């Protein structure tokens, strides 16, 4: 019921969003909205997960999220010299002792960032990488250097994302499911998965696979064409399907090899 | 101004008796205000004049004697680490009224070159903007892209993760690239060598565009090089070598819009 | 040197028993003299021996067991942020002097690992080199480029913007990616796994090269996999599956010097 009382409260200043601005809102709702973040940051409450065995979003963690932006102002962020910033979201290590760190069981290498509100779990490294807010990283998973998790993406746990791989974020609509990343993924170097798209437990997929929701998945197998998914167990490389009329090729993501756990 | 470019191109002339020991205070300071200028806009790289994009090779000249009139430095960063370069933070000395004024997000751990412009309602996620270019209002940076030397970034433009945007700083008389106002730049593509794409114009993920690169029209089966017009759909694509044992990658517009 | 090479293997068998809160004097030093060698470049993970590139296995002993000899701690950066690691910057300490004797330039925010070498006239744009890398004279690394664990990176290399030269750490016996001297590699290309690719190669963007990457000899008509020869223009292409239905991704060398 905890849960049920703070969703009614950002669902009501979510309706009432207008009247709300770093200047003017109610203590109840900046209570409200800093506790979702909160439980965001600690991973007890998440933008996405398997409800009744289906990947559900909760609507209302990205009307926090988003209320979060709108009740802040930017402000100058120090760095010792060489440059500033100029944002209204902090770092999610911005108060963090040594302690903090340490029960947090991951590892951040500079100089690595993720925003206040996405979760990190233990086991976890950070290579010099970005993670937006409302993400959530599970346990075990590299994330490697100049590799990005967008705002809201759910990764699971042992996920391999390569050299500068891009999960997108997806905090608008509203009602679409973020990038999804499920369990034991490869995503080799450069590649790259927006929009929704998601990649199915055990999957391999090599580098330059670009997917997004207008990408082609080509099944070698079948000869079917699907969009969206990638089905768990899947060995997917980047290729092209033929024009007709024999002129050209136009990219595709092709299924190669389908293997179990 | 003409006065600006007067002393920068005799002074480009002479460069050969430039360093950071020996330069007149005349030359410094004209060099000084370009940089300044460039920085909040006032002038820029390249611009288009009667229609036609054109380069202001005197102010590639200033950002060159730039570097030439200044030594490399140890630059602090709080302890985890030290940088070493002659350029410094375009908000190195920017206050809050400065940050407010500007009317950009610099979202941490994002930077920008002194002597690039940023216009109002920029957001530039962790992302790299180097010296002379021209970031034009409400244009979003994304994560891990690159804004390159002289680029000249429309209105409204997104720049997608990991998109690079080429530096022209050299040759002289080359133009930068210029993406006009509106386009949409996919996750992870590049564009280079001055090729310019026009306004209106959607650019999928993966699309890599130099100046040899093919862009192959599927409409008109007509391929061209360096311009994507305007209101263009380009994605990734190949044209088959004639003896069918392989194909080359090139860009394929698919669609033209309006 | 020989008696380092000795302290650092027997300290691998034995590294079990090894930690940041155990571990003797002799083994830290070893180990600590190791680090020092690769960073200033007198030593080297991989080098050509012969005309044949060699992996010493005991300096990637000696960087793993760096790792296992020290503890992750906060590294403070001003306020906005901090970080949590336990490998040093290459720059953590270095001095006016110590940037002026390198003779080379690292741009804001470019970061190395300790444990790194970078030569005099490489430029360093924002990017990254992590620990074990050898990075040679006159090297230009881009703009969110980075140069993985162990790579061996010749002189006057070109590194375009977002290139990816991957780490090989591990196996222990595998040669780490190299590039030798004076080779192009375009924006957004990947050469990883222990591909080498030759002298005055030109890599054109979007090549990714692994182990499993089909190099194809538009002359020859041949496939090859795990290295360009030396001299080489590669450029991005498919080959066509044989039912013609679809084509998949390969590199071909287009053109030789």
């Amino acid at each position: 019921n905890m849960s049920q009382q703070l969703q009614q409260i950002i669902d009501n200043a979510w309706e009432n969003r207008a009247e709300l601005s770093p200047k003017a809102a109610s203590a109840e709702i900046r209570e409200a909205v800093a506790h979702a973040i909160e439980q965001l940051d600690r991973g007890a409450l998440r933008v996405a997960e398997k409800i009744d065995g289906a990947w559900t979003v909760h609507q209302w963690l990205k009307k926090a999220v988003l209320l979060s932006f709108r009740l802040e102002d930017n402000a100058p962020m120090p760095a010792g010299g060489y440059s500033q910033f100029y944002d209204k979201v902090p770092s999610k290590f911005a108060n963090y002792t040594a302690e903090d760190f340490a029960a947090g069981g991951f590892r951040v290498v500079p100089p690595a960032i993720a925003r206040r509100g996405s979760f990190i779990a233990k086991n976890v490294v950070l290579m010099p990488s970005y993670t937006n807010i409302g993400a959530y990283v599970d346990e075990g998973t590299m994330v490697d250097t100049w590799a990005t998790v967008g705002s809201c993406a759910q990764i699971g746990k042992n996920v391999h994302l390569s050299g500068g791989v891009g999960i997108g974020g997806v905090l608008e609509p509203l009602q679409a499911n973020p990038v999804i990343i499920e369990d034991n993924c490869f995503i080799g170097a450069r590649s790259e998965v927006v929009e929704g798209v998601i990649v199915e437990e055990n999957s391999v997929i090599s580098m330059g696979v670009y997917l997004g929701q207008s990408t082609k998945i080509y099944d070698r197998e079948t000869g079917e064409v699907t969009y969206g998914r990638i089905p768990a167990g899947s060995v997917v490389v980047a290729g092209n399907l033929p024009a007709k009329d024999g002129t050209h090729s136009l990219y595709c993501a092709v299924i190669v090899k389908k293997v179990d756990a």
